[PDB]
């Protein structure tokens, strides 16, 4: 039993579990030295023509500390610039796996309720960032996952729920209640005073199982897709960080490595074992993350994981083109008066190449986690975009069109032209919800006692669209 | 020093070495177990489109034990139907890699008299099987090198020589005097008696250094062909084997393990150390050929390994199909009248999709020994046989055949129909070679004295055209 056995009084807020935990408060709160923007449509702006017609189109940077997430989560471009609690473009589920105030609003109000309107709705409460409570029980401290999703998908998957696995299962389980691909899946309920309300529920599409085929599958059956292409039309799949999925998969998921293994490393002092809370990149910390394990050098090591990671670029970027010129190719055929029957087909390529390619790439780990599923994958859809692409000459040649040559897309500026993204328009609507309705949210949250300013310290210092240079 | 530290008489004939090292004559004998002939024509029919108009679409067998070299050497019909020592579609250096007597006859006859002539030239001095003397001198036991085209690679890629490396190096090398990719390189040369001879000679492709991609600019440079595409004329590159060079190159080889260490694991018997000449399967063998190293199941590690195997199936089948469909869609672009110039850069694409996934299947382990590289490898190749399928379909609608689809190829029968290989013909003239001139061969050795009867029992039971069921 625990120094607070009854509970903890402002659960959501981190800072309140200090005075217990002041060791694992100190490494947690250090992820916000990885502070660094990595705009991913900059590095491979042939994303821009894979999302066209989405949200990812807009802004898409690589993942940084978990000191970040919540400010992340409103500064995106994703989740535009809402006027008040009704409006924006994003649903509240977009707040699921960025803060301790989902659990503590999900456990006050229902799931269905939290998962009811627009992101927009909670922003005066969904205001700490990933924090103790969504992986800790706050009166015996145990690994909890706080979600009820993430049980629902492992059961329909045939694995153990969350109470039915080892601690060591756990310790990677409680990343996977955010570190896995979901969709939302549009939910008709009835409230307690009898209203029709429609949930957007965040749910794992793991009930034919947790391969990427498997999944593929499961989007298939169900006719579902997260956006139409804006370029091609083609009826898109979007992958999201499918981390715990993949990892599964690798080498090291197989032999029962946990994520918290590489990731939240013991320190050993006497009697006391002691996890570092500082969730990063292992190889800044090898000698606690890799070398229980491995003998030989920290360097060969490193060295072994860049070539895997530039192998990984190598298929990536070629994979990409070739998507990128599938959709273009596609929006040509339409342009010149190809139908809907002569381009199904094709469309339904690009559909799994893509799928499949983002499946690959959309972990930032899984180059690592799971090389070789990697590259199969990217191999895959790959070939799937080639068998798009040969169909295409052909529906191009029907039209007059063979020796058709696709736009480049190089540039994240040429790429955003092609899609259609007035970025400039964005930025500008952005920056001023960031001035006035952010604002209000953080100072309504601070009043009503939700939110320690402490926590804002450097948060709000960079975005892909600003940097203030310090965070 | 040894109890022959003066040399061994007839030490081309491993039995010779068994009044020494009765232990190591057991096991090394025991590789008569592997006997199987998987015709990889027969499962891969794909294959034989593939090497249209090379001796390879006649006959490819996966490998067997040692035992059987010199045997299937003999059987295989790419050494065809010779009718003297003058005759026959291939040179003497096809014996180079199948023998003990090699040694023998290079350093009685000199590297380039070796190396000059038909491979039927020696057919009644080439009579021993993989031996003793193709790894061990015969005065003090020390692994060597037998054959001076290894050191001559690895100083041209920047390695030590054999004598310059390590043991643990050593214990790899003496496998990489044959397990490395070969070309021969015509060689003209002067006789003692003053004569014009020219030697084919065995080179390995490495000065640019061991990759397929530095192999590749290797053999571009020289503007270097094995064969014309009986299909598609593009001049084209055969891989064969490159089980070292990929093995270098993947964790195992990165790590310092050597070949030796899962194919001829130690048994330590009190102060005495024996290795296993029975070179196989090391999965047949698990406790002593992986369990020293891995903790865990011996069955985890085997279904690891053959989801490996089954990966590099998936992205094997697809590159070799669109490999296929290249050569055929190119071939079908010719009759059409299209011109060289208008397929010079499909035909570039071919012979670097080829070369790629050729050198991602060539070596039977690399699936495990290289998994990451093969994978990339087999992707590479498949997406420069997509470019070529992009270009041919544009030929292709120039000549008024844009509907064209190359046939199919999925059995080997209808391959080789489409490869034009009369294996009928092939194996009967091949028979008769067998049944008269082969004979006389092993006749005349066993006169000589080069050949012990003994070393016959069962080898020549099975091949890919015949089975009496024994082996
Ligand atoms: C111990 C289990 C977990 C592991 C191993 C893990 C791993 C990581 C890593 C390595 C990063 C990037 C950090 C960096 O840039 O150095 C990351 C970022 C992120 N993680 Fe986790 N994580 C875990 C738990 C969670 C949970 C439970 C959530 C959801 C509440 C979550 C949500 C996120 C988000 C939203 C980001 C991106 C943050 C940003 O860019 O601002 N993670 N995680
Ligand atoms: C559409 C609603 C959502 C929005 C607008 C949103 C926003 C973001 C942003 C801005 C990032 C930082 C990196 C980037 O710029 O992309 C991020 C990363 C992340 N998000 Fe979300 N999020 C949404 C839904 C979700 C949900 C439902 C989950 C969990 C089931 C989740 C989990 C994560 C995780 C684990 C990362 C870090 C790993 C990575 O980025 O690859 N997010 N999200
Ligand atoms: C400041 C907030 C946090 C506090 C006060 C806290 C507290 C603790 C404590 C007391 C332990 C046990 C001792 C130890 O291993 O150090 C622990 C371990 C652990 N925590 Fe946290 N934690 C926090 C944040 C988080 C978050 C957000 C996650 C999930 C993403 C998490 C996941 C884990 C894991 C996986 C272990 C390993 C436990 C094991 O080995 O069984 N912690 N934490
Ligand atoms: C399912 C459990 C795991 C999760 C959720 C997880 C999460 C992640 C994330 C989000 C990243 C991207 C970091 C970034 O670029 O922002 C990453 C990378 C990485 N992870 Fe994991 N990881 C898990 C398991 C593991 C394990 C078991 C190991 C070691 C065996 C490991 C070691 C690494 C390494 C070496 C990288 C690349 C370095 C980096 O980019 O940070 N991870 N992981
Ligand atoms: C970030 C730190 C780590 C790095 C960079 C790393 C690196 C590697 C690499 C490159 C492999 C080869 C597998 C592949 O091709 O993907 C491997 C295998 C393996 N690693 Fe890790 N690893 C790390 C952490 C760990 C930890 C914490 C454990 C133990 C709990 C572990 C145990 C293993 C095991 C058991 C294998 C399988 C090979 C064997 O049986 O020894 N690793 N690791
Ligand atoms: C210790 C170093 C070596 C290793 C690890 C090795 C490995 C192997 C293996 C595993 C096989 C297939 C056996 C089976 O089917 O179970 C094989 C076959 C073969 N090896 Fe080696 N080998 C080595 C040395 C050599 C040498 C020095 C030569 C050349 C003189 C050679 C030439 C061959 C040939 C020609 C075959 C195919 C035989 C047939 O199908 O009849 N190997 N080797
Ligand atoms: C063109 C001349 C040669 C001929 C006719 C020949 C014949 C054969 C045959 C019949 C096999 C058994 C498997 C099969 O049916 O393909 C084989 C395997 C093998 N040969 Fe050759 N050989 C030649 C040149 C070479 C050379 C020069 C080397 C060494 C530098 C070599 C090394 C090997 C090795 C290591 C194998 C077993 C590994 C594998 O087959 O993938 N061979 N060869
Ligand atoms: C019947 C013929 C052979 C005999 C009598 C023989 C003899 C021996 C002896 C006495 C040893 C040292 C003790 C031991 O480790 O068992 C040895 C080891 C070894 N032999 Fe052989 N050998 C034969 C065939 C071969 C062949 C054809 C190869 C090459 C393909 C080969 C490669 C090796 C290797 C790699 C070792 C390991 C030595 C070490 O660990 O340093 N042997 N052999
Ligand atoms: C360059 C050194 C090596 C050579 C020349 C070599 C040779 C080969 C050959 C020719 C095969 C194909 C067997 C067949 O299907 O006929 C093979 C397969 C295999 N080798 Fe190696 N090997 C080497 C290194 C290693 C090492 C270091 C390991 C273990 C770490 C290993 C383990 C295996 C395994 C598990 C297979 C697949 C099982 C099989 O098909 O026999 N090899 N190797
Ligand atoms: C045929 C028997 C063996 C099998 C089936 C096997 C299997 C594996 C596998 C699957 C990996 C993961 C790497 C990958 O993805 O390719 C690995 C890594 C590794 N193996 Fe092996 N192995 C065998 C023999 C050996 C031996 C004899 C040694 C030691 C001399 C060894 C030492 C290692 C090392 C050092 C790693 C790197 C991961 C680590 O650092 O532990 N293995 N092995
Ligand atoms: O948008 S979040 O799922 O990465
Ligand atoms: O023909 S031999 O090189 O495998
Ligand atoms: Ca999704
Ligand atoms: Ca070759
Ligand atoms: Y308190
Ligand atoms: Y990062
Ligand atoms: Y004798
Ligand atoms: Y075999
Ligand atoms: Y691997």
């Amino acid at each position: 039993k625990t120094a607070h056995s009854q509970g903890i009084e402002g659960k959501a807020m981190s800072e309140e579990w200090a005075r217990y935990y002041p060791r694992q408060f100190d490494s947690w709160k250090k992820t916000k030295e990885s502070d660094n923007i990595t705009d991913m449509l900059k590095e491979k702006p042939a994303l821009v023509v894979a999302w066209a017609g989405y949200p990812f189109s807009k802004d898409y940077n690589a993942p940084r500390g978990h000191y970040y997430a919540l400010q992340d989560n409103i500064n995106t471009l994703r989740t535009g610039a809402p006027v008040d609690g009704k409006t924006g473009p994003l649903p509240s589920a977009c707040w699921t796996c960025k803060s301790p105030d989902v659990p503590r609003i999900i456990e006050q109000d229902g799931e269905l309720e939290y998962f009811t309107g627009k992101w927009a709705k909670y922003g005066d409460e969904i205001v700490n960032t990933i924090g103790c409570y969504n992986c800790h029980d706050d009166k015996s401290a145990e690994l909890k996952s706080k979600v009820p999703y993430l049980d629902r998908g492992l059961s329909a998957a045939g694995f153990k729920t969350f109470a039915e696995s080892t601690h060591q299962e756990k310790r990677s389980l409680v990343c996977a209640q955010c570190h896995v691909e979901y969709y939302f899946k549009k939910t008709e309920w009835k409230d307690d005073k009898g209203v029709d309300k429609t949930a957007m529920v965040v749910t794992l599409p793991w009930s034919k199982g947790i391969s990427t085929e498997q999944m593929e599958a499961y989007y298939d059956e169900i006719n579902f897709a997260d956006w139409t292409h804006g370029i091609s039309k083609t009826p898109m799949l979007k992958a999201q960080h499918p981390d715990w999925e993949l990892y599964k998969t690798g080498i090291h998921g197989q032999k029962g490595v946990s994520c918290a293994d590489c990731h939240m490393p013991y320190t050993q002092e006497g009697a006391v074992k002691y996890s570092d809370h500082k969730v990063g990149n292992p190889l800044d910390n090898m000698d606690k993350s890799c070398m229980n394990c491995h003998r030989e050098s920290e360097q060969k090591l490193k060295d072994i994981v860049k070539q895997k990671f530039e192998r990984k670029e190598f298929l990536q970027d070629i994979a990409f083109d070739n998507i990128g010129k599938a959709h273009l190719e596609t929006g040509k055929a339409m342009e010149l008066g190809a139908t809907d029957a002569e381009l199904k087909e094709i469309r339904t390529h690009i559909r799994h190449a893509q799928w499949r390619a983002d499946m690959a790439i959309a972990g930032h780990g899984s180059f690592f986690h799971a090389p070789e599923e990697v590259l199969r994958l990217l191999a895959s859809g790959n070939e799937e975009a080639q068998k798009a692409r040969i169909k295409l000459v052909k529906v191009l040649a029907k039209y007059g069109a063979i020796d058709y040559v696709a736009p480049d897309f190089e540039t994240k500026e040429k790429a955003q032209k092609l899609a259609k993204v007035d970025m400039e328009a964005f930025i500008a609507e952005k920056l001023k919800f960031k001035q006035t309705l952010e604002q209000e949210w953080k100072k309504q949250a601070i009043a009503k006692g939700r939110l320690n300013p402490e926590s804002l310290k450097g948060v709000d210092e960079k975005s892909s669209y600003y940097d203030k240079t310090k965070k």
